[PDB]
């Protein structure tokens, strides 16, 4: 009824009950798995997630049943029949959004999820208001290279009126700038947000590193343009432990993973502009951002500049360049002084994870596909590790681009 | 708009509607609350006719007569042949046919661009121990071809109403035994202690090395399990060097060069085929990072990075993945050496793409398992990595099967 849930390298098997308080579904069927795919209120069914949720924290704060959880369900209840919609206590936001993270299970940093700074951005009223909140939030969370997680939550998603959104997918991004030659200078990924910016006033550089303005909107109005302040974004230029001919390539990274386009829901409440910060896990520098055909497609530079044979797949030369350009990621960080964590320690702490939610919740759910990293996965424990997908709320979940 | 799984490439933005799954009549382990794509593992005469019917409409259309009087004799035949007696028999074009099809459904298979290319050995003939030896040393020098390998399989005959049936108990026609130590350690491969054990329980006179040949326990139906030792001369063996390391030579690392898988039931139209050893040739990283490297097999990465002075102590200094990437290098170096046929990850990913194209075009998708197909090195290095994949269950089909003891 339940699902077996075995560890290839151990032997050892647990079971998922965890599972069964999923409400929503997933893309899957008997028919047929649709689990590598990267994407897919009225009165009673708002009220119900919103008692499941007010369920959830009293529970958590060991008060189930007492009379403040009572007093609790009832604010809630009429708040919803007079308003159609109710708020939620800051004390509530704060559970909510840790479980957010929590019950993330595309991510492989959750061994934190109990450490998280939450900055109640509710008495947000422009788009101006958003982008201190937002500076505020960089602060504290670079911390001059000791990186802290934090989340800044703004106002809710209400009935009669357009959502707080920013356009950017992150606080910190590198422009994109399409050629006429075709090619891209810059950061491939972000082509559409580079000429959204130039479209709404940005004048732009012509670098491969230069860091967008933010796109901030406020309920139905046009989106307003703000420079970060180039003191707030933390960077680190990229050089290797012992080939010294590395830091001439003058590649660099931005320290702060900062997502800012995913709408965070709790208790049926819809949070539309919730940026979230941790720190990196190095091979999402290393191996996806610069070494993806589709993004700065770094290898055969760096394998050039090992002069490896480049002309047959099986001198694996892709494979070594690509352990270099891990490393010079995690040294130049070390270095600098800036958190990372690297791929193994980073999921170990994950398979300690999965151990503390079994006890704690009878499961954790995870998708193994983003789990293990994109280099040596097998070398990793996550890999040999079968795990369970589903959804659980509070969630982060993916929204249409606002454009 | 359509009302298909739409499917896309992240590296090229490309987009597909996968159709095929339509034609899935058998479930997998996933649901819309839960999905379980991560887990390894998860007649009466009504149930078998349909899967005959649709079997030999399958074998019709593959040679386009769907509606021909051939067609419906055959349909006819069949179901008079199950009428009379529960089960019935495959012509012989009509096993090609599903042996392939079988290995081009497996969702799991990185190397199906040669789905196409297949010798099937006939062997259901074959009635004693004895001769499935006979068989599976053919089988083994026709696929080895001294290292030009060959794709091949070799059927045995289908289980039977009240009959035991043909097994080989060996998961694979060539393994290496993994003997117990006394000190609870494992000297050889940690993976086959079991059959390692059931071996010496049938009278084998065990060695003591890292790489010892396994006996075969062949079981002909209704009768205890012989066995049989093959001949080394019919075993290639590839030993392990590296291009510029020296010493690698020196620990003595080697790999049997056929991997050739023989628990797996072969079902083709409801018909069973519980002993149907295939073999194909080696993904290099089927060696080099996971037989080699694995904590629960040869787990030979300290060892290799010791010898190549690397930092140990801590995770950061990817002392595990630079070790990976040689001993890798070294699989691929000695095998081509060797003159062995070997498929690295890059040319074996790159091919399966060109697969997946050949499969849109020809059948409107094409079942796979993304967590199997992508290697288990410098994953997101290969294109299957950025492919979304749609996973499902096709027959005919190999199936994992209970072990006979
Ligand atoms: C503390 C350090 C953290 C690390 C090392 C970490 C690690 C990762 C990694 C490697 C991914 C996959 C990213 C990708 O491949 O694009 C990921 C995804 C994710 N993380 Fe974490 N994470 C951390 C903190 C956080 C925090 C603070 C939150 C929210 C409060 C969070 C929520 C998520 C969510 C919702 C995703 C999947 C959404 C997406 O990026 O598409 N994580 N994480
Ligand atoms: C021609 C060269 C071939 C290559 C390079 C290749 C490659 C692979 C690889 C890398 C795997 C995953 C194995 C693992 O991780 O343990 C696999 C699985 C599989 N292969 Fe292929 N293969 C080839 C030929 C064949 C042939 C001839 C057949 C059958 C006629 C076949 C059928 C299968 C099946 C059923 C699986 C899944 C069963 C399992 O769990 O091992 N392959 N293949
Ligand atoms: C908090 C935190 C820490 C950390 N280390 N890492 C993270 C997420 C990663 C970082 N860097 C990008 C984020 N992940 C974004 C994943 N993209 C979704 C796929 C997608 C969908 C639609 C369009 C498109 F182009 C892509 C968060
Ligand atoms: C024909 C061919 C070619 C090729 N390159 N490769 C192959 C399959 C690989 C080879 N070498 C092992 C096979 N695959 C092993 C299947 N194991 C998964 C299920 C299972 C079941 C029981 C125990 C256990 F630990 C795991 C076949
Ligand atoms: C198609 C496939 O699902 C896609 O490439 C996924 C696979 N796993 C991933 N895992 C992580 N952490 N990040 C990713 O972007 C992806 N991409
Ligand atoms: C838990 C996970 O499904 C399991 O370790 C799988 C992952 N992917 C794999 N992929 C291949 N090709 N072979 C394997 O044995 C595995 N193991
Ligand atoms: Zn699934």
């Amino acid at each position: 009824k339940f699902p077996r849930v075995k560890n290839w390298e151990l032997g050892s098997i647990t079971y998922d009950t965890l599972c069964a308080q999923s409400q929503q579904d997933g893309p899957c069927t008997p028919r047929r798995c649709l689990g590598s795919l990267v994407l897919p209120p009225p009165a009673e069914q708002l009220l119900s997630q919103a008692r499941d949720f007010i369920n959830q924290y009293y529970s958590s704060i060991k008060r189930s049943g007492s009379q403040a959880h009572e007093e609790r369900l009832q604010e809630v209840e009429a708040e919803v029949a007079s308003t159609g919609t109710y708020h939620l206590r800051e004390s509530e936001l704060v559970f909510g959004a840790k479980q957010a993270w929590r019950n993330a299970p595309r991510c492989v940093g959750r061994i934190q999820w109990g450490k998280l700074q939450v900055f109640d951005a509710r008495d947000c009223s422009s788009a101006q208001e958003m982008f201190t909140y937002i500076c505020n939030h960089i602060k504290y969370a670079t911390n001059r290279g000791n990186l802290r997680s934090a989340i800044t939550v703004f106002p809710q998603r209400a009935p009669g009126r357009g959502d707080f959104r920013i356009w950017n997918s992150q606080l910190v991004r590198y422009a994109g700038y399409r050629q006429q030659d075709g090619s891209v200078r810059g950061d491939p990924a972000n082509v559409e947000i580079t000429e959204l910016c130039i479209q709404h006033g940005w004048t732009p550089g012509n670098g491969r590193f230069d860091v967008l303005p933010l796109l901030l909107q406020a309920p139905d109005e046009a989106p307003e343009l703000f420079v970060l302040p180039p003191e707030l974004v933390l960077e680190v230029p990229l050089e290797h432990p012992t080939l010294e001919w590395f830091a001439a390539l003058g590649l660099r990274w931005y320290a702060l993973p900062a997502v800012s386009n995913m709408l965070l829901e709790i208790g049926g409440l819809e949070f539309s502009a919730a940026p979230f910060s941790g720190w990196y896990m190095s091979t999402e520098i290393g191996t996806r951002n610069l070494c993806d055909p589709h993004r700065y497609n770094i290898l055969e530079d760096v394998a050039v500049c090992m002069d490896l044979d480049t002309r047959t797949t099986s001198s694996l030369w892709k494979d070594k360049a690509a352990v270099e350009i891990n490393l010079a990621v995690l040294h130049s960080f070390q270095l600098a002084k800036v958190t990372i964590v690297d791929h193994h320690a980073a999921t170990v702490s994950f398979m300690k994870h999965l151990d503390n939610e079994q006890k704690a919740r009878g499961g954790c759910p995870a998708d193994w596909a983003w789990i293990v990293p994109p280099i040596s996965g097998s070398l990793t424990p996550v890999f040999h590790q079968e795990m369970v997908n589903y959804i659980l709320s509070p969630a982060f979940r993916y929204q249409p681009d606002p454009w």
